[PDB]
């Protein structure tokens, strides 16, 4: 069986690249990721895995199809998200916004380029096309294979004043369309991981800190000198708190880091937004000031104990501040895992030629969306080519991403006729 | 539950007689069905019953609707009736054997249908749930006067928000004044909403003053 | 057909085991009403079987739609489930008599329930025909070449826009080519579709020379 | 029994005013019912009907509600129509379309006045009440009584360019409601018959008759003098069409009367209206000119036979002209009405104190729903107290509505009470 797979899909590496360009143009930023949904719709619907749309939104959904099998077997799912990093104005925390890779995808040589391929387009090609191979070759499976397409991977979550449609992610993604019928024996999310596969990642926590001064005056009536902690400015107090939370956080992630069976996590901290007054009224100085900080979590961290840390080192400084978690979820690690482990490693082994090795810690020590599938008690890990995003990659190589969709398809005829 | 047959015929085509099970009529079809997995149903609790430190979980099963055919075009019988079924997990039980169960119900019966689930959680049991259970029950002592009792299997084997706590890893349980109202209750007592009401005060000032 | 059941139970409440014609959930009784009106149905064709000069009208029975509780909020199995079933009436059976039938099927279950018509359609049989069968017996027989042969009963047992016109004085027939739709056929031949539109034609010719 | 009911009625004498007048006030010409068909569903669902709405439009639509009885009897259905004659502003037909009496109600003296009252609420008050006695005085019968309110009694019809909605009348009428199940064993309508019982009633056939004359010329070119029956102008011709239109209809309703069990059936002919040309262009005389007949027909009478007849008066004049039928209804005459005439004629004689006498040949002659209800087999009668509308009654006697109501109600109690 496994040679006639592996001949039809060198029979379709064209389609390989053409579906993962024609995917990676889409303009599918977290919030617009409907586009992109309706273009994967049409692409399993077209090939007879009789597609469904899963979603709380009309225009925010995921799509789950399936290649059904004879019976009696293990049913592996597939997933991986339509949404991208950059929306296309994205002025803000870009340079240069408008890099052609940030919105576009082409291939100019033996590898694809764009940051919406590498996350995530290039993988969901791998998999959607080993789907077809399998269907295609008329590839023996007692289990279904489910073919998860999602929307809200990415971090964006609603806070303050940016509530609702538009802002929410994750929590209308993946779990969404698990908790609602995408359900599986086991889950393989398909991201680069470098050829690595890792059952492992981490939570989060996000805290809103807002650090109080004043009283607000009129610029001619501002006093000085004044010490910068005991400013009157609250962006000044902020300055400093801010280098505090920088040596807090690199010592964090040195405390946190923890070896687990799936990877190493290693959490690290960031400070990911900050806004204090307004630009279009800034004849006085504002009396409070927030930042808005990332913080991820090792599965065993818990997040009450990181916002005491972090109030903590507030109150170091003799600074009177909010604290206020505005985002909570849990990294868990994958138990039961062996029987797609063992699945994935000999498939590996046959295309890649090597056994596999460890993990980055970064790879483990971010949000995939295994954790959704691990929550829920389908045992999942991510295996994908290429190397992060976050990295931040901007190609693939098409060569790669042709033995990923062998080793997904292999993945699949191994662990589909096992009986659970 | 979507079960399948046909071939679809005006009204007066319609061939009979017929056995139920082999009916072209969809509707009819699931009538055996529906009494198959009924008997089913019976069974499934007994066996999934599980006795926890938090409560005994008696799992149920319920067919909450069905529908075949649409009300306004009857003059030809539908080759599909589709019904919906609701199955309690205790948290030991994975969704995917319940649907293996049913599929097979289906099976033995020689009946071609499609069960697909369309919903699934989890239920829980509370872990580290002591101090708050310790807190709760000297306040319960205190303002009810006797001890507090094993909580009756409908209490633990429903759906309740303690589930996302303990998800989440914040110990959860539930108490409260009155019968449930699945029972179902129609009235609370004031006075007992007003004993309630201390309890969840002094579970507070208990609680809340112990370090973690 | 409306049968009532109940009380309505959150499902970790339901009541089990319990016989399926004493359940609470209505969709289980209309399982067990459902298989009582099948053979209902089986004989009522037999014994409404009439023959007529037209043709002989075998009167058949279908289930063509069920519907009880909602989809999307099965935790709570419902009180009532409803089918509607399509009736057939030889020209000479009163309405009134089918539904104190099944009035009757349901009383013998002993179910509660609610048997409302909500249509009522009259079959007739041409009266005065004479005239027309024979202008268009002499066009078939000149055009298709043999004499003209009984319809099946199923041709003259559902519902053509012949009523309406026999409804209202106007004698009326149905003839055209092929076979019935409700059997189903799926195609015609150019050619009888030719001779018809012959046979029409003729038709025409010989009867509007006629003085009324 | 009987004497419970009968003093229950004169508990609710004020009620049997109230409900008549309030619902006589109502606007409801034919075209917008709705109105009227929305107080008898409150009313009838405040009362424990248990109404249903029968319609084709949301705004026009039948009220079908029931009294429930014990079981295995006879079931009779009460019935009468929520449209009135006049609109508010019919001033195309009437010199007067301003006089109190065409669009109100009221109690001036042991009377109760208003068009809209004798055609129809005064009669469907009659019934409505009379449900209401049988309800609250706990009456035992066997049979249900079905009560039905229904829109379009009245003959108005669409033609040529009034089409649709606000044109329908009798199609979306009774007819509906019972091809709908407001089906029941026997069915009274309740209309003003004089307290005299009529199962028979009349079809009718509407032509329209243009004529063809021209050519049309200029008015300055106009020749004269030209003989009538030769004029160009085609209103010429008509009027002379018109007058022997107007004999043949002298003869007409003579040599169609026919004598039924249900009665002494007469059939008239009427021009209901004339058109020619347009008043905004009247430069031009017009080639045609047309008219609008109302002809009655026994029920024992072809339509085509009187398109035969109307179409000779037109050849006989040498004229050109079209006659071309756009409505045809049938009367019928009761089959099987025994057990109700009988039901009927026991309580009239207790009540009222005499036998019945045969309907006034008017009465027979019309159409009421009584041939809907006998069109489909349900042996149908109409009485109820009060001179005709079309005579034109202009009120009803509070005693006498009394008693008709005594009349339904004792009426239903016998028959309801018998097994079919
Ligand atoms: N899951 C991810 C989410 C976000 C980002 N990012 O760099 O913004 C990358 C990944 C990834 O898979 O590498
Ligand atoms: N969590 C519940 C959910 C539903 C229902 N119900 O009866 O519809 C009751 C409860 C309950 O708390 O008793
Ligand atoms: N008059 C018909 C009405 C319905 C159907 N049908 O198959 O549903 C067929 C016919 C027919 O003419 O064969
Ligand atoms: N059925 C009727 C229809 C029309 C008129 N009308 O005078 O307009 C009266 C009656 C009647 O019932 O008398």
């Amino acid at each position: 069986d496994v040679a006639k797979v592996m001949k039809t899909l060198d029979g379709m590496r064209e389609g390989l690249i053409q579906t993962a360009v024609e995917l990676g143009s889409i303009e599918a930023p977290t919030g617009r990721e409907g586009a992109a949904g309706d273009y994967v719709y049409e692409w399993m619907a077209r090939n007879g895995f009789g597609p469904e749309r899963v979603g709380v939104f009309d225009d925010r959904f995921n799509v789950v199809g399936r290649l059904r099998g004879t019976g009696g077997g293990a049913s592996l799912s597939f997933n991986s998200h339509l949404d991208t990093i950059m929306a296309r104005e994205d002025t803000a925390r870009f340079a240069d916004a408008n890099d052609r890779i940030y919105h576009e995808a082409w291939h100019e040589e033996g590898r694809i380029y764009g940051y919406s391929v590498v996350n995530c387009k290039g993988p969901m090609a791998c998999w959607l096309i080993a789907a077809k191979a399998l269907k295609e070759a008329g590839a023996a499976l007692k289990g279904d294979v489910v073919l998860t397409a999602v929307c809200g991977e990415i971090d964006c979550e609603p806070v303050d004043e940016f509530q609702g449609h538009d802002y929410l992610a994750e929590d209308i993604g993946a779990r969404y369309a698990i908790s609602h019928g995408a359900i599986s024996d086991y889950a393989l999310v398909a991201e680069a991981t470098n050829f690595k596969p890792a059952w492992v990642e981490a939570g989060k926590v996000f805290l809103k800190v807002t650090v109080f001064a004043g009283p607000s005056r009129y610029t001619p009536y501002v006093p000085r000198p004044v010490a910068a902690l005991d400013s009157p400015n609250a962006i000044v107090r902020m300055a400093k708190l801010v280098e505090a939370l920088e040596e807090w956080a690199d010592n964090y992630e040195k405390r946190y880091t923890r070896e687990y069976g799936g990877g190493t996590v290693v959490p690290k901290v960031a400070i990911g937004a900050i806004r204090g007054g307004v630009p279009y009224k800034i004849y006085r100085f504002p009396e409070l000031c927030s930042i808005y900080m990332d913080i991820r979590l090792n599965p065993d961290t818990n997040p009450l104990v990181v916002q005491r840390e972090v109030e903590a080192v507030v109150s170091k400084l003799g600074l009177k501040a909010e604290v206020k978690p505005f985002l909570f979820r849990r990294g868990y690690e994958a138990q039961g895992i062996e029987p797609l482990q063992n699945a994935l490693e000999v498939a590996h082994r046959e295309v890649v030629g090597r056994p596999t090795e460890r993990p980055g810690s970064p790879e483990c020590s971010m949000w995939r969306d295994t954790n959704p599938y691990n929550e829920l008690g389908i045992p999942s890990l991510t295996y994908g080519c290429g190397g992060g995003a976050g990295g931040g990659n901007t190609y693939f190589l098409v060569d790669d991403m042709l033995k990923a969709a062998k080793v997904y398809a292999m993945t699949a005829m191994d662990l589909c006729n096992r009986t659970p």
